[PDB]
């Protein structure tokens, strides 16, 4: 380019930036073209040109400006690319702000979705605020390719779609340019099918909608909404391998943390709403917004201690008992609790809080609602045609067609979504079970085979690897977290080792083995030992999480004091074992909300926490004690750099089942960061236990869940204890303990204390 344009764009006065700003061709070969790629990036020192699907990335150049960038690349097509801009000492990723020059699908928009592969398809499909032959207004476009007609209805035609008949393009979507509408116009398409049956649709693609239950979409101007703040938690992230970091995760329900007053206003950032009530039966009772929540939960799990916030699905879905399993509007953080700019405020304040936020993704199904994608142009079209393969009747739910382009598209286009517009740090899929295999709660003769004969669904396979290809291509640095509950092999390893490339998997067996042995009479806990050691088995063939889950609180199953047997000490001093023994187990971590004060009663999704209990001591203790555990888990590298390494683990003494004893080293880079674990999981306390120990020298008691400010009885080791040389355990050296009841210890070696 010439110093004259560059000098255009640096003053602000060239007519049109966007002929020169971005990716444009410069000309074609026999196999391949040349692109150049610009950017006016003020401020930045340096840039690069990310070809994140290609694995590559190329340096761009000051061209006649420091702050004005080229970049010119081969390669057959220029499709998925990401900005790198380092300004002084910081790098940020971004997309090109001048990607897309119309509002309007495009010929190579049209194509890209055709095949599946347009990353970006929501900047086009949906309802975006545009101009449109120099007026502005609302673009609308949906995919319908066997409607017979589309119109777009809502407040702005008095719901009267007339005069506002869409065109369909290259027989497969329609559109409609719509001038003097802006952000807040609600609107749904009326779809004619084949039959000329006329019906309404909220928008697949949409936003923001109405309150359940009603459904219409709402326009959102989604790029001009929310300033964002949390560049340096982004940075750090993608430069940090998450699998080598504490990751303690408090799971949280939105809908039933915390109740308001439907007395007043739900409060926004920046405004305030008319209250949504929790229920009919509990009218005096409304949700939380995003805005409250970042300013209460926030705060909340901060001084808690956990590194992440796990949310049960925010996608917006018709009914609060779903819990937001069955979703019906997959683009649009349910409106429940406000704006999307009230939930972009939410995960802005847990980054300035250095808190990451996880979110329930659910691509496996979705419910047969009439304003959701079921039957959508009046025939099967996100859902496949055939039922053995295409609806959970167990479920009462309908399969999305994961191998047709459109439908593939619209869920790996939604993944990245949540990544791009909403910061989020990670997704959890649940139940992947339900989409591997075609015979997934289906009886013999209601389902049939692969083309090679096989139970394995080919085509969801090939889906959930293009999902995770793609996420960590994008946004490295993210958990990308599986419940599969078949045994189904290398979940959490990479694509291209014949995973499904997931980076971590819940530990289903492990919470079964934990939960059943904890509810187990302790006198009867040494015939099933096993319980507590059979995991480590299996433990190096995935990454695990260790997840104790909202599903394991409901349904008369209790909550976690209610599992346990004995006397409220007991109860108590049990909760304090399982959680000790959880958190120095290799794994990473997640717990439900509730779990961490002892709420008695069962999660209930329709009311909010019993938050009265932490007005009385012992659930105030047994809160304490996990910010104390949480704490720990921070400040020690053995309890998470070496995880999935055979060097973070070895068993001490697993033998002694008569007492439900078992002991264990965690290790981590530096040999004096090695941690002594002793559980003792009957009521018995032991004045002298033996374990082995690898070196000499006085072993600090760093952690003891008997301790008296966690509601235990105070008994142990007064501060640390001198190894004897005295082989034992056949290590050379040993410790003389006194052994806590119901209690886990954890000590470290202190190599600079005075003998
Ligand atoms: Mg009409
Ligand atoms: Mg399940
Ligand atoms: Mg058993
Ligand atoms: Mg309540």
């Amino acid at each position: 380019i010439s110093a004259d344009q560059v000098n255009q764009i640096i003053y602000n006065l060239h007519h049109d930036p966007f002929e020169i700003l971005g990716c444009h061709l410069l000309e074609e070969g026999k196999n391949t073209k040349k692109w150049v790629v610009r950017a006016y990036l003020p401020k930045a020192e340096a840039a690069w040109v990310i070809r994140p699907t290609e694995r590559k990335e190329d340096p761009m150049n000051s061209v006649h400006h420091p702050n004005f960038f080229e970049c010119i690349i081969e390669t057959p097509e220029l499709n998925h690319y990401q900005l790198k801009v380092k300004e002084g000492e910081h790098e940020k990723v971004i997309y090109d702000p001048y990607a897309f020059s119309s509002p309007y699908l495009t010929d190579e928009d049209i194509y890209l979705f055709s095949e599946g592969n347009h990353h970006r398809i929501y900047e086009k499909l949906g309802a975006h605020v545009g101009e449109i032959n120099g007026v502005k207004g609302v673009y609308f476009a949906v995919w319908a390719p066997n409607a017979r007609n589309v119109s777009v209805i809502g407040d702005f035609n008095n719901w009267d779609g007339r005069e506002h008949q869409m065109r369909k393009r290259n027989y497969t979507i329609w559109e409609l340019f719509v001038p003097e509408i802006g952000s807040g116009t609600v609107y749904k398409y009326e779809i004619k099918n084949s039959e000329g049956h006329i019906y309404e649709k909220s928008d697949p693609y949409g936003f923001y909608r109405e309150v359940r239950p009603n459904t219409a979409s709402i326009v959102v101007d989604i790029d001009n909404i929310y300033q964002w703040h949390d560049e340096e938690w982004l940075e750090k992230r993608r430069n940090s391998d998450p699998l080598k970091q504490p990751v303690s995760v408090y799971e949280v329900h939105l809908g039933s943390w915390l109740h308001g007053s439907s007395a007043e206003k739900m409060p926004l950032l920046n405004g305030e709403a008319d209250p949504v009530i929790v229920s009919e039966w509990n009218p005096g009772a409304r949700f939380l917004s995003y805005y409250e929540l970042a300013e209460k939960l926030i705060p909340y799990v901060k001084d808690m201690g956990y590194t992440h916030i796990e949310l049960l699905p925010i996608a917006e879905h018709p009914f609060d008992g779903s819990w937001g399993y069955q979703v019906t509007g997959f683009y649009s953080p349910t409106s429940r609790f406000g704006r999307p700019e009230d939930f972009m405020y939410f995960v802005d304040k847990c980054h300035e809080n250095g808190i990451g936020v996880i979110l329930d993704w659910v691509p496996g199904h979705f419910p047969k609602d009439s304003h959701g994608l079921a039957y959508f142009d009046g025939t099967h079209l996100y859902e496949h045609a055939d039922p053995r393969i295409g609806e959970h009747k167990e479920w009462g739910t309908l399969v999305f067609n994961y191998g047709r382009h459109e439908v593939r598209n619209f869920l790996v286009a939604n993944v990245l979504f949540w990544f791009d517009k909403y910061h989020v740090d990670g997704i959890r899929v649940d139940a992947v079970a339900s989409m591997l295999y075609r015979n997934y709660l289906r009886k013999e003769g209601e389902w049939i085979a692969n083309e090679y004969g096989g139970d394995e669904h080919i085509e969801a396979v090939s889906f959930i690897r293009e999902v995770n290809t793609l996420l960590f291509e994008y946004f490295p640095g993210i958990l990308s977290i599986a419940e599969e509950s078949t045994e189904w092999e290398k979940v959490s390893r990479p694509v291209y080792d014949g995973g499904l490339g997931f980076n971590l998997k819940w530990d289903m067996g492990w919470m079964h083995d934990m939960l059943d042995y904890f509810n187990i009479d302790p006198y009867f806990r040494q015939y099933h030992q096993n319980n507590v050691t059979f995991s480590m088995a299996y433990y190096y063939n995935e990454n695990f999480m260790l997840a104790l889950s909202h599903d394991e609180i409901v349904h008369g199953k209790s909550n976690m004091l209610g599992k346990m047997p004995g006397d409220e000490w007991q109860k108590y001093a049990n909760v304090r074992a399982l959680f000790t023994y959880m958190y120095t187990h290799p794994g990473k971590k997640t717990m439900f909300m509730s779990m961490e004060f002892g709420q008695w009663s069962e999660w209930n999704v329709w009311g909010d926490l019993e938050w009265h209990l932490l007005q009385y001591e012992p659930h105030q203790q047994l809160k304490q004690f996990f910010t104390d555990l949480n704490a720990l888990y921070q400040q020690e590298p053995a309890l998470y750099t070496h995880d999935f390494e055979y060097h973070g683990f070895e068993w001490i003494d697993c033998n002694d089942n008569t007492h439900s004893v078992v002991s264990f080293l965690r290790r981590s880079d530096d040999p004096n960061d090695s941690l002594v674990v002793v559980c003792n999981f009957t009521p018995q306390p032991h004045s002298h236990y033996r374990i082995g120990v690898p070196e000499a020298g006085y072993y600090v008691e760093l952690f003891n869940s008997d301790a008296k400010q966690y509601g235990g009885s105070n008994m142990g080791n007064l501060g640390g204890k001198w190894a004897d040389e005295w082989s034992f355990h056949n290590k050379p050296y040993s410790l003389d303990l006194c052994l806590p009841p119901l209690a886990v210890l954890i000590l470290k070696l202190d190599p600079t204390k005075v003998p």
